[PDB]
């Protein structure tokens, strides 16, 4: 009954946001994903946010590049947590997207993650952490993911030792 | 029955945008000005834009700082030209507001001007230049405004010679 | 039972973070606040975070400037949501703080807000939004808070009309 | 009524072709020239003053690095001037952007986005300005946005099939 | 037709900074002209003066501008005399825009850019002197003793530093 | 006596091999581990405190993006800590450089250049510190500089021919 | 006769380097300080470096603003560790000084610290940490110094508690 | 015997400075080029600069990337005009090289050109404009170069007209 909603401004963002899809799947957390633009389809974007909110959406994830307005538009229309992911495309290396996502005025928060794929994964994990506050099974899965990454780094470290 | 509409997100933007008021008055161009936030009063912002557009608004001017989403929001709900002025408040000196204003994705333009007072003034004049395409009295006034400023500069240059 | 934990590396951060204290009180959300440095008192910081987590802390908020490592250190030791507020001090306008806070590698997310006082206010509101997923009383207070700020801006707008 | 497009180098043609396409698709007539503010200052000014008098409604200028072209145009006309920052060089076109937008009060340039996004938006902005007195172009501007929304709807529909 | 330096600035607010140049020139004995001339507000007048000064014997042009600094670029576009550009520091970006807008000239039309602000103003004046000193022996000797003098200054300040240790 | 090199990820090995090579060539012993400040905080701290007690003279840390590794090391030791910012990411390692060098007064981290030059310099700087107590190493540092001077003098003579 | 040599290019840097003199005083490390410019007094700058190197200088500390070249010039003439402190004066907040100091090419290292007073204090402590490798009496002071700052922070946290 | 001296830190910089050799050759201006590092071969660099100065070098050109100190070291040892060219190599796009080259303290000027190839050509041209003050031959060559490039752009504009 709980789910995450992922919106992206362009279908070219799908390359980066697959990381998020993968992450949510791996945790057993249902999500919906749509191509919705604050600039080109403002009415539909707003409609979906209000409908998703009403249908039980726990967290929104928004991905946009350049002058990224998507996250702020969502935040303005719901009081559910909103996570903003700055895309890396364009000549400024996503710096425009980052500043445009994170510098919100007092009153209307957006949670901003790292630029690019790292941010897409972190968006998914953050949503999971928020959800785990009420879902102990998700909380358990988060613990074991960190345990498995540590085993992974240990292996990498043991391999390094042979090469020196 | 042709006018310029100026929106700002914050009462504190008035310090800068008064420069714009003074400009349009001195060109005898009528305008409406409102405090409307893309983030705090989104529905009201949208209603006004659609309502002003229908009543003969020729050009929209929008001022905002930090993550400036106002001009982008306006541009998305109208095909009248939208001019964006980045505010200078904040520790990044308005670099965030500039990048967030000008970096619009192809298909939905915003005309961005300089940061702060320079931009406010330039926004008013850009608007006048646009209206001048159809109002010859306006064009006449813009020409004499440029002549008057040349005299002023020569005045200052003559003054400098005595100081040497 | 549920509370927010605010940490800051320095007492100079209090000027900014009072804004967060104020928002949380207004929403009736219990919080704890401490001076704890990731650099100067790492052991105490880690002991606090782990214990606070165990005691029912739902959200950690961290304030740091310059090379801001505090949020990174908290997130490394808890699976509870962690929000980082970049401080605006130093000759770089807090840009170092922002990049150091937001650019976390995939796997250990930190929710970054705006720089300075706007970010402190938003940290508090985002924390409230997260807690409001499981608390109707808080959900309702966030609604009325946004309603009240809309009324305040409407008033400011009507006020402006007479000043034109 | 026409739009005049200037660029200071034909390396700028890659980008500015996007603008040509937009104007063509909207049926808006244009002239385009290679004219440098740095290399051909007199010819640049001559053209501007000549184009202006023949009914140029909007100037579009494309320049990179230290982009001075738009500013040079705006100094010599009261027609709207749109500046498009080229993305080339090692600074991601940030130099060009600041060079274009940071005009002093009195002589405005309308700055668009860096690169092709900016080339497309300059064409569309010039069209929005001209549409203030042209039903035909206003109507074309509407249907263009309508078509784009259809494009995004289909993209969304395709995504759902894969989810 | 005497050798002088021409100083242009787009605004009377640039003067507080460019005074430093006047002083440096005044002290090396290099004659100069100075004018408020704007590439944006008075383009015709700016070009007219540049071509006029060039042919009248101007050896070096110094131009000061802030924000989107187009003045040095404009001058260089109309003369083959060396153009020195000094970016002004005002505005919210700390003169970064002025700097990039001054230095990033395409190949073929050079502008010698100096430091932002008063440091730049002084160095422009000294640089103009160094250019002039290839043909003028007295200037060259004045420039040398200038360096002898400051090495003194610093050497003094150094011994002061030792008294406070 | 030895140098300890830590890095958050295997992908940093690209750059840090450069450090290994310089140390080998100077005959300075070192240990290297993959240890993350974010992913394995306990093990990172446990290792620093251990190496510290077994006579580690200098720590070298490599991290990209939001680099907290060097800072975590310096917080737990009073041995000299050197930070090397990686160039990876869309920001050119600017995030990494500011995140490494801008430490609070009291807990220093010696920052070197971004990328492979910084990796080389971390190794040489460690060697310079150790050479304060070990003359064989000092002599080696001097001979290395003499050699590169030869290389450069050689390259100059070749250029004289290309001219 | 282990001592630390501090160089600065202008007396205007004394505002800043006082911090380091003190740190070095507290820890009882002998030092020398000079006004010596890489640009203005290059011959004297080189004489002093080689001389002091030969007299047993263990570490050089150099401070410079804007285009900071002093540290690079010192490193070119000795094999002793050289620490660079970037000054924060100027409209670019010492960003020019930072890049100018830290971006040394492979082969000739400079240990760069933070901008301004933070860096100045850190340079002293880093000098101390290098020297302590061969003087446990300094090593001992450095440890007690951290203990003291921790007590300072604890007291500051205690004061915070009373006001909450 | 008026000549121009070009110094460069690394042979990796030849790629870029060829452009300068070519410009100078085409103008018939005699030049010398040397690999000389301010960091790796300081004594020899200084030896060359003072030697060439006394031999009648009129202008120095210096090329360097990263923390570019070469131009500044030459300037410290001569009163001849020194022209600095920032190399584009490295992850910072040559911004580190630019700031390190142009931000000279008042008293010791360096004339900085643009980053990379453009800068290399402009250094040669600037050197020629300086020399042209005392050599009408070079002056006239400069004039015809400018006339020739206009013909090129004209030809390119005519090509453009065929494509429309």
């Amino acid at each position: 009954k709980i789910f995450v909603a992922i919106l992206m401004g362009s279908d070219s963002d799908l390359s980066t946001m697959e990381t998020a899809f993968t992450e949510l799947k791996s945790l057993g957390i249902p999500f919906e994903a749509h191509i919705l633009s604050a600039h080109r389809t403002p009415k539909e974007t707003v409609e979906f946010v209000e409908n998703a909110d009403n249908r039980g959406c726990a967290v929104f994830i928004a991905a946009a590049g350049l002058a990224a307005h998507l996250a702020g538009t969502i935040a303005a229309h719901t009081l559910k947590p909103v996570i903003g992911v700055p895309m890396a495309g364009g000549s400024l290396g996503g710096l425009d997207a980052l500043l445009s996502t994170v510098q919100m005025p007092g009153g209307v928060p957006v949670a901003c993650t790292a630029i690019g794929k790292a941010g897409a994964k972190n968006a998914a994990i953050l949503a999971a952490q928020i959800i785990a506050l009420q879902d102990k099974s998700i909380a358990q899965k988060l613990v074991q993911q960190r345990t498995a990454k540590r085993e992974t780094l240990k292996k990498a470290d043991e391999n390094l030792q042979t090469q020196l």
